[PDB]
DNA sequence: CACGCA
RNA sequence: UGCGUG
């Protein structure tokens, strides 16, 4: 569902952009109400568009 | 369900058995006519009872 | 691409 | 438990 996962997409960019530093897919996760696949399934299109990075397991930082 | 997981465990062994090597995978799947999630849900509870070795990536051998 | 994950 | 896997 693509306005769904732009909608998260968006957030999870805001997300990482105010926190300026490494965050865990658990916030992740609160901060999109989104089940953690949902999720997964656009971090890591978004890793290979080189706009974020694993900077650890499951753990997310801007690109 | 434990009657097909134990029918799933009984072709896995008959496999792995005979081939007398390391198994993969792949023919376990073809082998059982199961799901590949199925299988792997009972070799991962074979290796901890220690019937199956893990050799080497998805690649299952008779014995602990 | 290994993945079994409840 | 990292899991995204189509
Ligand atoms: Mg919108
Ligand atoms: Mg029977
Ligand atoms: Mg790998
Ligand atoms: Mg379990
Ligand atoms: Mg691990
Ligand atoms: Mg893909």
């Amino acid at each position: 569902d693509p306005g769904r996962e732009g909608h998260l997409e968006q957030r999870i960019l805001q997300v990482l952009t105010e926190a300026g530093s490494p965050v865990k897919l658990a916030q992740l996760v609160k901060e999109c109400q989104a089940p953690k696949r949902e999720l997964n399934q656009v971090l890591y299109r978004m890793k290979k568009e080189l706009k974020v990075s694993l900077t650890s397991p499951a753990t997310w930082c801007l690109g």
